[PDB]
């Protein structure tokens, strides 16, 4: 009954949180495969037959209804973004993650730099206060583990002018996982781009950070008005709906489809 | 009433294809210029207090609930992938037009292998036909002009097992941009990747490029059966829906938010 490590490897790919099977049952490797394999076909072909939609997709929809239904502009801003962005949000020479394209560009590893060019402009536009969202890709090269992705999608909404307080930036977060159905505590932390953050967390995963403005990396972007914004991991909150053990039943991939193995 | 190209570029990006506003019809620039003003802040104004969606985002969503509804599988899979995709889609070193990432890896200019990835895996688990989409953003270095850009969106869907015929393909193309009220022909064309194609006209502009399979590149991806696919471009889409001049008032982008510039 002594199950080699990619024997053991194998059945982690196939078993999912859901299952009240034990690898060390007792059971020979032949007949766990052929059950979880079972198993898994069974639900993959219960997707396609009713519903269809990706976890990933289908929770950056249910998000962007949240954010749209209490006044928050959707934006959808570039992936591929100038390195001189990651210079100017005081990211010294964080820096090392960067995936860098060509000799002047490089993946987004975040979502602020972009929605600080969008408050500054909207602000001379729209009526306080100004209130937007965007959720999409990000990348940072990573150790990695079962909480790091280097490709990842971010939720980050912000909000400038009037109401940029403390409790609310908290109400909003509460009222944004309570959608969710997700627990969490709010402790403090600090970061080197923008200082103090509120850190949100379930357990000892974080599940997003979040700023009060105003700092001082402000003027670099034209920023000039109170601010709150939080940034918050697609992914993460994926694997704590879901219980995945490791972060990359939720990502993007070729190897799972909403958390179930496709090598089968 | 002379007035100089600066002049003529500012007017431009500040007019929208529903005005009736000629930039030659006599009046100084000063008043051209705040007329247009006034009507994008209003405009933008409107979208903040109603419908707050992006095009782009909302476009998506649209598409995805089109193919989830007629039995498509929504993928979402790496916009990082490997550089190996490249050469193996029979890119010999379209290669040129690949954005490089580290040594390794690419972004990728088409959906087309990781799909090719996921009907291989699919069809070992889901019962015949297998039907699957993505959505997502795509990179090619190019010229560009009015009708391409370096980052776009890109819908491919596909089919493979039965039902992989030039009709059903056609059905399918004619079905989607009837839903969408756009205007099209077909017409025959070659490519280097797939060979004969059919492409997806309206007027001059491609709005999608097909293909009815086999092809001798299936065996490199391990596809051994009938298969459809279409890929058609997003931004394209928009482009003809809002009779926008120029793609870029289409794109991600800090510069357009719907069409309406964001430097006002
Ligand atoms: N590599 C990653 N993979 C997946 N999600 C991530 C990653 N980096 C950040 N996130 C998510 O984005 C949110 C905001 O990102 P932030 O810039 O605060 O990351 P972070 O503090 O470096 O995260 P961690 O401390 O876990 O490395 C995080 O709270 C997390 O949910
Ligand atoms: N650079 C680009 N910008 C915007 N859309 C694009 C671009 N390249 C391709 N598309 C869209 O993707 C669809 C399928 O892509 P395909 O690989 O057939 O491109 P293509 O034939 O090179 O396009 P074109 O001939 O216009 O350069 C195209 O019909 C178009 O709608
Ligand atoms: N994941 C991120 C943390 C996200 C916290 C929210 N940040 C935000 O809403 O930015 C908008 C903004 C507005 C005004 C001025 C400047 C800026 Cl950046 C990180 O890497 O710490
Ligand atoms: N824009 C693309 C054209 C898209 C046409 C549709 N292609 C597709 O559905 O691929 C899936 C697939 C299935 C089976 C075997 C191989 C493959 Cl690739 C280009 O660059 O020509
Ligand atoms: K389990
Ligand atoms: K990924
Ligand atoms: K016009
Ligand atoms: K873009
Ligand atoms: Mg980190
Ligand atoms: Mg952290
Ligand atoms: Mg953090
Ligand atoms: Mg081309
Ligand atoms: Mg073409
Ligand atoms: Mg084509």
């Amino acid at each position: 009954p002594a199950l080699t490590k990619s024997q053991t490897d194998r059945l982690e790919v196939l078993l999912n949180p859901k299952d009240e099977i034990s690898l060390n049952s007792g059971k020979p490797f032949r007949e766990l495969e052929s059950e979880l394999l079972s198993r898994r076909k069974k639900d993959l072909q219960q997707i396609y037959a009713e519903e269809r939609e990706n976890y990933l997709g289908k929770l950056e929809r249910e998000i962007t209804r949240f954010f749209v239904d209490r006044g928050f502009l959707e934006i959808k801003s570039p992936i591929l973004i100038p390195l001189e962005y990651i210079e100017r949000m005081g990211i010294d020479n964080l820096s090392k993650q960067i995936f860098r394209v060509d000799k002047n560009f490089c993946l987004r590893p975040m979502l602020a730099p972009n929605l600080a060019n969008y408050l500054r402009k909207l602000d001379r536009a729209l009526p306080d206060p100004i209130k937007i969202f965007e959720i999409g890709p990000c990348y940072r090269k990573e150790s990695d583990g079962k909480e790091h992705l280097e490709e990842f999608t971010m939720l980050n909404f912000c909000q400038m002018g009037s109401g940029c307080t403390r409790e609310n930036l908290e109400s909003i977060i509460t009222d944004f996982l309570n959608h969710l159905g997700i627990d969490f505590k709010i402790v403090g932390d600090s970061c080197m781009v923008f200082g103090d953050t509120l850190d949100v967390m379930h357990g000892d995963l974080e599940l997003s950070s979040a700023v009060v403005g105003p700092i001082p990396l402000d003027r670099e972007w034209g920023i000039d008005k109170p601010w709150i914004g939080a940034g918050f991991g697609l992914e993460r909150l994926l694997k704590v709906k879901h219980d995945f053990k490791n972060i990359k039943r939720a990502a993007r991939s070729g190897s799972y489809y909403n958390g179930i193995s496709t090598n089968l």
